[PDB]
């Protein structure tokens, strides 16, 4: 059917659709334009996604995943995840590969499988307001993620059962979404995309020759591990050293209290958007062996401010590096937009407009564009949206690991993708059977600074003295950024098998697993839905029993009377529980023993 596209955000996902040439933004089933990436696993075996899943966060924090986004594509020894380990609420566990995965109720789980649960409700938002099937996406990364991260993020799309048409950059996105109607006059932008978790500066170029709108991405930079997530991190770590001076106890070991405080943070850093001061105002935050404790704190704008500048200028430098890689200056920079709800903050703002020397746009929503620039996107690639060329880069430089450990780049970073690399790889000593390619991505001179993507061994050659084969490797980078190592004989034409060892990602084994298991899962959010409807109609039967007894009065007969009464308490009973066939069989005695006087009724 049509392909929708989805912006799947470290903190909100929004789903667009392409009605004709105008984008429109699906509201989900809560009636909200955007949906919380948090996902939730109840003891009932029910999976709870957006809203539901944030409400019930306090009660269930190891069991409440957020910000999957920052772990997904990524090992567990990683820095950034291990730092992330000890601040989670839920337990981060080092999968069979090495790769960070999240251990739910003992079970190990992939950050696909949890973002393809965010993917799903998309997916459902998108089918309950078209009435119809969708089995085609356009999914948005940050500009910056790596080949894992990219894949990874596939795979999520993949096992929700979504053909992934596209692999986009959400500044890309932007840009579409800003290119549809406005100008058209051959401008050239900096996205400057502040989410969550990810941060990412993009100079494009948009040019328009005789009504062909192009898109190319002069460069683009970021950091996929900045976010709002980490101002949250600075306020919190803030309010837990006050109030451990104000009050001596450390919170962070309460998982309750620090729910409520990661919540409260959060809501007080976007009240200090438009207001200059605000209140952290908490009360049964946690108790000691005097009783119930309140949390009152005034938190000034510029305290925030404060808190968080070091950050924002750790998201000026990127732009620095970008306007180098591009060969520009700051005034050659014809629009500036923001996107991203972090961008909201008055200092982001003025960093930006007095890095730049000008203001940026202010007609640009930074909460919604992306879902419309991979609606755009999936338009293109369908053709509804006609006379569109873009031409994307790829974030990082492209290399193999050379004598010494150094790093040997076949394609530099800012490379228009896609695009092809071949080179030709032989024996150095005799009676060698396999050559390994050990293939990074990276900056660094060294091969241990950069990202593994891993080791290809083509095995399985022929004996013969050193130099003597020679064998073709070609490394691809497809529209979606994702690498593709393929080989060749040189001299016969004759493909070479490869196998890939200490890499990162999943194998088509546990992708197909993975999807299976969405399957049963979706079959029992469908019974937990049932499950919800006959209690409604256990309830719906608990207050017409009670109505008619009510208004039977001294009409009904005492023994009656008490059975009926009886019944309705074991209905009730019943109904407080978390069994169907309990609460169907309760209202059937119920029925059954009031049934002359609904009959009468
Ligand atoms: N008015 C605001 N003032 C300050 N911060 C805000 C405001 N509105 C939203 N935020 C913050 O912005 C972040 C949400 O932005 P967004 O929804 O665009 O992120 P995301 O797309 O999920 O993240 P990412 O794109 O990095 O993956 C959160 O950290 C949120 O607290
Ligand atoms: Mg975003």
């Amino acid at each position: 059917g049509k392909i929708i596209g989805i912006d799947l955000g470290t903190t909100n996902s929004c789903v667009a659709i392409m009605d004709g040439t105008t984008p429109r933004v699906l509201e989900n089933a809560e009636g909200d334009r955007t949906t919380p990436s948090i996902i939730a696993y109840t003891q009932d075996g029910c999976t709870l996604v957006g809203q539901p899943a944030k409400r019930q966060a306090v009660t269930n924090p190891q069991n409440t995943l957020f910000a999957i986004k920052r772990l997904i594509g990524r090992r567990f020894q990683d820095e950034e995840v291990q730092r992330d380990v000890s601040i989670m609420p839920f337990k981060i566990i080092a999968a069979d590969n090495g790769d960070a995965w999240v251990e739910v109720k003992g079970q190990k789980m992939a950050p696909p499988q949890i973002s393809a649960e965010v993917l799903k409700k998309m997916k459902k938002t998108a089918e309950d307001y078209l009435g119809e099937p969708v089995t085609e996406a356009v999914i948005t990364v940050p500009a910056y993620f790596n080949d894992a991260q990219r894949q990874a993020t596939k795979d999520a799309g993949r096992i929700a059962g979504l053909e992934v048409k596209r692999i986009i950059n959400e500044p890309t996105a932007a840009a579409l979404a800003y290119g549809l109607d406005k100008g058209t006059g051959n401008r050239t932008i900096a996205v400057y995309d502040l989410g969550g978790g990810a941060f990412d500066i993009s100079i494009i170029e948009i040019d328009e020759v005789d009504g062909e709108k192009t898109f190319e991405v002069l460069a683009t930079n970021g950091d996929t591990h900045l976010g709002g997530e980490d101002f949250d991190s600075r306020l919190i770590n803030y309010l837990v050293e006050e109030f451990k001076k104000d009050q001596g106890i450390d919170l962070r070991n309460d998982p309750l209290a620090m729910q409520r405080l990661k919540e409260a943070a959060e809501k007080a850093k976007i009240e200090l958007s438009s207001a200059q001061q605000t209140d952290v105002n908490l009360p049964y935050i946690t108790a000691d062996a005097t009783g119930p404790k309140h949390m009152n704190i005034k938190v000034t704008r510029a305290k925030l401010e404060s808190l968080v500048e070091d950050l924002v200028n750790r998201s000026i430098e990127p732009l620095k590096v970008a306007l180098q890689d591009a060969g520009l200056s700051v005034s050659d920079i014809d629009d500036v937009i923001l996107v991203g709800g972090q961008t909201r903050m008055p200092m982001v703002q003025k960093k930006v407009a007095e890095f730049f020397g000008k203001e940026p746009r202010k007609d640009v929503n930074p909460d919604e564009a992306v879902a419309i620039g991979a609606a755009v996107q999936g338009g293109v690639l369908t053709g509804d949206v006609k006379d569109v060329l873009l031409l994307d880069v790829t974030p990082l430089s492209l290399g193999i690991e050379t004598m010494g450990g150094v790093m040997t780049t076949l394609i530099a970073k800012n490379t228009t993708i896609p695009t092809k690399h071949s080179q030709v790889f032989s024996t150095a000593e005799d009676n060698q059977s396999a050559v390994t390619i050990h293939v990074l991505q990276g900056e660094r001179k060294r091969a241990a600074d950069n990202k593994s993507l891993g080791q290809f061994n083509l095995d399985g050659i022929n004996p013969a003295p050193r130099g003597m084969p020679q064998i073709e490797v070609t490394f691809d980078i497809d529209a979606d950024g994702i690498l593709h190592v393929s080989a060749k004989d040189k001299n016969s034409g004759k493909e070479q098998k490869i196998t890939i060892k200490a890499s990162s990602g999943l194998n088509e084994d546990e992708i197909q697993k993975m999807v299976r298991d969405a399957e049963a899962n979706a079959e029992a959010d469908r019974k937990c839905e049932e499950l919800v409807q006959t209690r409604n109609q256990g309830d719906h039967l608990l207050h017409s029993t009670r109505k008619q007894v009510e208004e039977a009065g001294d009409k009904l007969p005492a023994d009656d009377k008490t059975a009926i009464e009886s019944a309705l308490t074991a209905l009730e009973t019943a109904l407080k529980g978390e069994d169907k066939a309990a609460i169907e069989a309760k209202m059937q005695e119920l029925a059954q023993v009031s049934q002359k006087l609904m009959e009468i009724a």
